[PDB]
C-alpha cells in the first residue's frame, strides 16, 4: 500500500468499489451519519483491514468489535487489503450509527470491495527478462545504476516481399518480429470479473502514436495472428479481463529514431476505467505507467573488430580486385563485392541494441542521387534515412564526411563509444555545411556527443580525405593518423639533395607520362608551395581541434605525406592518391597506393610510410585503384566500407552531459 | 597555458604570429630544416619560455645557449608566454640549423610573436559583477554551487511613447533600460595595435539572433548613444581595438523567454580573425565563449506576501468596493481599481529574477477577447503573451484556470518555488483543455514543474472554483482548502434536523425572492443530490491527485461547504457563490458572501467557515460582490488579482531533473 484514495460512505446507502492492491482508501464516515447521529461503530470482514484515524492518530479495529467512536469530520477511517477477492470473498466494511438515546443503531452504511492487482510490466532492470512491478518502470535513468526499459527501431525487414522496413506500417506478418520488440506484460489477479460498470484500457498518447507500435498474439484455430492494439491511429484498446491470477503478453515496437524534437522517450498506460453515466467520460479510478527509452544509432570506430569488408568498383579494376582479396584473406573477414564510388558515400553501417536484442542499421546519404541503397535492408539489417525538406543537398552530407573516433577521455569526462567527426566551415565563412537535418539527428543520439572539424577547404570535403584512425597492435591504444604537405615536402627535398630530382612520378599510369612530373619539377613550382603551405595551415587547425575534442597528445598523432592542388574556389584536391583514407582491418591497413617517386625502383612514399608504420607492428598492404584508370586527376575510383562488431560497452551504462 | 596550438616554423622564411594568452605553441623545427641538415640550436627572447621535447620529455632552454640537438620529427619546441607584449618587445625564437661539417649556421628559421591578452566575461558566479575570465563562463549549471551567468528578457517598457515592450526592437533609447540587462566585457591586453592581417570579431548564431541583443555605449560630442551590435539581422560584429591594457563594456538583453524547442541558453562568441588572402574566410586562431540562460518565468502562490491587490467591478458596486477596501486597510498592501471579470481571466502575476534585476511580469491570456490587457505594461512591469496558430480557445485558457501551490516536498524531491497547476479533463474524454502554446511555455519554465488537474467537470471549467491554498498564521505550514458539496448536505440536513427546514437562502437578492429556496426545498431534491454526489467524486479525484503530487495529507486539508447545478453538458455551475476562491492576504481572507439559510440571522454557511478558520489565527471577512446585482446565477460579477513579493529562494538555486 502505497498511494492514498478517496472513498466516502454514502448517505444511508451502499457504496461499492474495486479496491487496487497497492493503494489504501481514506474513508470519510462522517458525511454519512444521519443529523443528530452521535457515536459510530464499525464490522469488516477477514481480508480487510481498518484503522480508525483520529487527528491523525491511528487504531486498528477488530473484524467484530463493539467499540464505538464520536462523529467528527476528524475521525476517518483508513482501509487496506493486502489480497485480491476470489470468488469465495465477502470483503466488506459496515459503519453503524446510534444516536445519543439507546445503543441500538438508527441507521447504516457500508462499503462492498472487490479486490484487484493490476500491473503493466517492463523489463526495466535491463536483463531481458520481464520482472513483477518493477517500482522503476516510470522513469528512465543513465548508468550502471541507471533503470528502466529499452525499446529498438524496428527498422530492419523479416520477409523479402514488401519493400519497406517492418515499422512502417501497423502489421505484422512473421512471428521472427516478435524477437526485434520489447516485452510488455498486463499481469493481474481478480475474481471471475469485474464488478458492474468497470473495464480496462490500455492507452496511449498522439503525440507518441507514430512513435510506437503494440501488438497482441491470438492463436485462434487457423494459426497465430497478430493484432495491433496500440500505435498509429489507434490511441486505446479495451482489454478483455480474464479472472484468476493472470498475463497478457504484448510486443512494442519503435517506429522512430530520437530526433530534433523528440528525446525518444515514450509512454504507455493502463486504466481502470469507472462507468458513471451515459453522456459522461469514464472515470480513472487507477493508472499504471510505463516508460521505454528508444536506442540511439551508434558508430564504429576503426578500432572496433572488422566483420564484413563491403567494396565497389567497376568489373575491369583486377588488382585493386585482387589486391583486396588478399588483404582479406589475411584476416577473417568476409569481402562483399558491387560492380564507382557510392558505397563510402552514401552510407555509414551503424547498430542499434537492446538487452534483448540487436542488429545492424544503415544510414542512408540524403539524396541530390536520385535513389536509395535501400537493397540493404534485410532481416536484422536496418535502414534509417533523413532528407531536407528546403536545404539543399552538397559534397558535405557525403558520408566520406561523417566519422567516429575511439573512445576517449577529455577533461576527465570519458565518452566510452568515441565522438563523431564531421567536416564543416568556419561560422562565419559562409562556406559549405552538412545538411542540418543529419546533424540534428546524429546529435540526437548523444551518445556520440559529434564534433564539427574543418573540411570546406578540401574541393570534395570530407574528413576522411586528412584524418583517420588506427589501432596500435598488441595494446589499447590508437592513434590518429594526418595528411600533412610539409612532410611530403621534406621528403622530396631530401630526395632531391639526395640527386632524386629527376626521379619521375605516376610510374605506370601511361596517361600521366605526357606531363613528366619529377620531383624537380614539384619543388620548383612557387605557386604549388604557396598553394600547400596555406593547406598545412587548414590541418593544423584541425589538429589542434582533435587534440582539443579527443584529448590527444602528440604522441598520440602520426603524419602520412600529402600533397595537393588548387581549385578556382581556392579548395585542395590530392594531387596523388590520399593514403590517409585506408582501410583498417585491425592490425592489417589498406593503403591506396600513392604512385610516387620512384627511388631504386621503390615508390619514397611507400617506403616512408611503411617505415613509420612498421615499427608499430601494423602491416602495410598498398592497394592499386588507378592502374585501370591509366592516370589521376585527383578522384577516388572505388570505395570500401568496412561493418565492425559492435562496442562491447552498452550504451545504456553511459552518462551523458544535460541538454 | 591550457590549449596547445599548432605553429609550424617555415622553411628558410620568418613566420610572425600573434600568441593569445592562455594557450601555448608547439612548434615543428623539423619540417623547415635545410636537407641535409643535422643539427639544430635556438635562441629566445626575455619574455618567450623555451622547451626543448624529445618523444615527450622537456627540457627548458636558455635565452642565448649554443646547445645543438638532433633534427627529428619527433624533436619538437613547446612556446610559452606568459605576458603581453607592449612596444619595448621584441618576442621571438630563432632556430639555426647545421650540417655535419662546420659550426656555423647553414640555415635560419624563425618566429616572431606578439602576446594579447582577449577574454570575453561575465558573472558566471552570479554576484552581481563581472569577473575576470571564470572558467565556468562556458558552461551553466543548477543549485547552490552551480555556475553560468543569467538573462532577463528585457520585457517591460522604459518610456511610455512607444507601444511595445523594449525587447520588440533592436534600439535602446533611455539609459535606464541597461539596468535590465547583463553585462558583457571585452577585455584585452596588447601592443599599440594589432599585427598587420588580423581582427577582433564578436558574433551569434543565426538561431539565437531572434533570442538575444548586444548594445554598446558609446559617448560621443552630443551625449550618449547605444549602439545594437549583435541581434536580429545581426549576427557579427568588427570590434574596434585599442591597445595597452582596455576592456570594452556590452549590455546584452534576452528578447524571448524559454519555450517548447528553446531551452533558454544563448552564445556569444569573440574570436581573432587571421587574413590569409582574398577570396579565402578568414581564420578563427582563437575563440572564447560565454554562455547565458535566460531567466524563467516564475508565479507566486498565496503564502507569499501581498503587495497589491487588483480589482475590477462596475463602478456602482459599493459594498464590494467598501468591503474590499476595509480589508486592504487591516493590511498594508495597496488598492488599484478598473471599472466585470477580467483581471482575474486573463491575467497572471508573475515575476523574473537575475542577480543584478528583477521585476514584475504580466502573463496575458490568449484572445478568443479581441484585444490584450497590454496597458499594464510599463517600467519594470514586464509583459508576455502565447497565441495558437491553428487550436481554438476555451474557457480553460482563461488564468482562473491557472494557480500555483506553496513549497512542497514529495517522494523526498523538493520543489521551493511550488507547483504550477492547471485544470484539465481525462485522457481518453474529449474534453477541453488550456492551449498546448500557453502548456507548453509553463512547462518550459521548468521550475515550476506543472501538474494537471480535474477542471472540466465546471461549466467554467477553472481549478480556482474548487480549491485554494492558505497560510497557518504564526507557522510555516500551509492548508489546502477544497470544495465540498457532502460539507454542504451535512450542515443542511442537520439545520433541517434542528428545526431550521424552512430557513431561506439568498435573503437580501430581490430577483431571488420569487423563488422561495429553503434548506428543505433543497434537501427533497432528488436528481440535485445525485448531481452533487457525482461532484463530490470529481472533487475527490481532484483531492487524490493533489495529495500525490503535492506530498500532502488529511492534516493539511479543510473542506468547505459548496453546492452545485448541473447544466445540459454535465458541468457544474455554482449553486451559492463558491467562498473557496477567496482574496488571501496573509492572516486575512477575503470570503465571497455565500448567501445561504439564515438561522438566528446569521448565514449558516458563514458561521460554519468561521468556525473552521478562526481557530486558526485566520480572520475572516465575508465581501459581497452580488447584491448590486440582485441575484446569482452562478456568474462571478468582480475579480481580483492580487500581485505578491516574490520568493526569496533564488530560483538557479533549484536543481529540476533531467528532461
Ligand atoms: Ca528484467
Ligand atoms: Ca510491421
Ligand atoms: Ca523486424
Ligand atoms: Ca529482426
Ligand atoms: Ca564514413
Ligand atoms: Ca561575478
Ligand atoms: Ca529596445
Ligand atoms: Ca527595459
Ligand atoms: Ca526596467
Ligand atoms: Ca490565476
Amino acid at each position: 500500500m502505497l498511494r492514498e484514495r478517496t472513498v466516502r460512505l454514502q448517505y444511508g446507502s451502499r457504496v461499492e468499489a474495486v479496491y487496487v492492491l497497492g493503494t489504501y482508501l481514506w474513508t470519510d464516515v462522517y458525511s454519512a451519519a444521519p443529523a443528530g447521529a452521535q457515536t459510530f461503530s464499525l464490522k469488516h470482514s477477514e481480508h480487510v483491514w481498518v484503522e480508525v484515524v483520529r487527528d491523525g492518530e491511528a487504531e486498528e479495529v477488530a473484524t467484530n468489535g463493539k467499540q464505538r467512536w464520536l462523529l467528527s469530520p476528524s475521525t476517518t477511517l483508513r482501509v487496506t487489503m493486502s489480497q485480491a477477492s476470489t470468488e469465495a470473498s465477502s470483503d466488506k466494511v459496515t459503519v453503524n450509527y446510534y444516536d445519543e438515546e439507546g445503543s441500538i443503531p438508527i441507521d447504516q452504511a457500508g462499503l462492498f470491495l472487490t479486490a484487484i492487482e493490476i500491473s503493466l510490466d517492463v523489463d526495466a532492470d535491463r536483463d531481458g527478462v520481464v520482472e513483477k512491478n518493477n517500482p522503476k518502470k516510470a522513469s528512465w535513468t543513465w548508468g550502471p545504476e541507471g533503470q528502466g526499459a529499452i525499446l529498438l527501431v524496428n527498422c530492419d525487414r523479416e520477409t523479402p516481399w514488401l519493400p519497406k522496413e517492418d515499422c512502417r506500417d501497423e502489421k505484422v506478418y512473421s512471428k521472427e518480429d516478435l524477437k526485434d520488440m520489447s516485452q510488455m506484460i498486463l499481469r493481474t489477479k481478480g475474481p471471475d470479473r469485474l464488478p458492474a460498470g468497470y473495464e480496462i484500457v490500455l492507452y496511449i498518447s498522439m503525440s507518441d502514436s507514430d512513435k510506437v507500435g503494440v501488438f497482441y498474439v491470438e492463436n485462434p484455430f487457423f494459426g497465430q495472428r497478430y493484432i495491433h492494439i496500440l500505435g498509429r491511429r489507434k490511441l486505446y484498446h479495451v482489454v478483455k479481463y480474464t479472472g484468476g491470477s493472470a498475463e497478457l503478453l504484448f510486443f512494442v515496437e519503435g517506429l522512430c529514431f530520437p530526433d530534433e524534437g523528440f528525446s525518444g522517450l515514450v509512454s504507455i498506460h493502463v486504466s481502470l476505467l469507472e462507468y458513471m453515466a451515459q453522456d459522461i467520460p469514464l472515470t480513472p479510478i487507477f493508472t499504471d505507467t510505463v516508460i521505454f527509452r528508444i536506442a540511439p544509432w551508434i558508430m564504429t570506430p576503426n578500432i572496433l573488430p572488422p566483420v564484413s569488408v563491403f567494396v565497389c568498383c567497376m568489373k575491369d579494376n583486377y588488382l585493386f580486385l585482387k589486391e583486396v582479396k588478399n588483404l582479406v584473406e589475411k584476416t577473417n573477414c568476409e569481402l562483399k563485392v558491387c560492380f564507382d564510388r557510392w558505397i563510402a558515400d552514401e552510407i555509414e553501417f551503424g547498430y542499434i541494441e537492446a538487452p534483448h536484442k540487436g542488429f545492424p542499421v544503415v544510414l542512408d546519404s540524403p539524396r541530390d542521387k536520385d535513389f536509395p541503397v535501400k537493397e540493404l535492408l534485410g532481416p536484422d539489417f536496418g535502414y534509417v534515412t533523413r532528407e531536407p525538406l528546403f536545404e539543399s543537398v552538397t559534397s558535405l552530407d557525403s558520408f566520406g564526411n561523417l566519422e567516429v573516433s575511439p573512445p576517449v577521455t577529455v577533461n576527465g569526462k570519458t565518452y566510452p563509444l568515441g565522438r563523431i567527426l564531421i567536416g564543416s566551415s568556419f561560422p562565419l565563412s559562409g562556406g559549405r555545411r552538412m545538411t542540418k537535418v543529419v546533424r540534428d539527428f546524429l546529435k540526437a543520439q548523444q551518445v556520440q556527443a559529434p564534433v564539427e572539424l574543418y573540411s570546406d577547404w578540401l574541393t570534395v570535403g570530407h574528413v576522411d580525405e586528412f584524418m583517420s584512425f588506427v589501432p596500435i597492435p598488441g595494446t589499447k591504444k590508437f592513434l590518429l593518423l594526418m595528411a600533412s604537405t610539409s612532410a611530403c615536402y621534406k621528403l622530396f627535398r631530401e630526395k632531391q639533395k639526395d640527386g632524386h630530382g629527376e626521379a619521375i612520378m605516376f610510374k605506370g599510369l601511361g596517361g600521366m607520362s605526357s606531363k613528366r612530373i619529377t620531383i624537380n619539377k614539384i619543388l620548383s613550382n612557387e605557386s604549388l608551395v604557396q598553394e600547400n603551405l596555406y593547406f598545412q595551415r587548414c590541418l593544423d587547425w584541425n589538429r589542434d581541434i582533435l587534440k582539443k575534442e579527443l584529448g590527444l597528445t602528440e604522441q598520440d598523432i602520426i603524419d602520412l605525406p600529402a600533397l595537393f592542388k588548387m581549385d578556382e574556389d581556392h579548395r585542395a584536391r590530392a594531387f596523388f592518391p590520399n593514403m590517409v583514407n585506408m582501410i583498417v582491418l585491425d592490425k592489417d591497413l589498406g593503403i591506396p597506393k600513392p604512385f610516387g617517386p620512384q627511388v631504386e625502383e621503390e615508390c619514397c612514399l611507400e617506403m616512408h610510410v611503411r617505415g613509420l608504420l612498421e615499427p608499430l607492428g601494423l602491416e602495410c598492404t598498398f592497394i592499386d585503384d588507378i592502374s585501370a584508370y591509366h592516370k589521376f586527376l585527383g578522384e577516388v575510383h572505388c570505395g570500401t566500407n568496412v561493418r565492425r562488431k559492435p562496442f562491447t560497452f552498452k550504451w545504456w551504462h553511459m552518462v551523458p552531459s544535460r541538454r
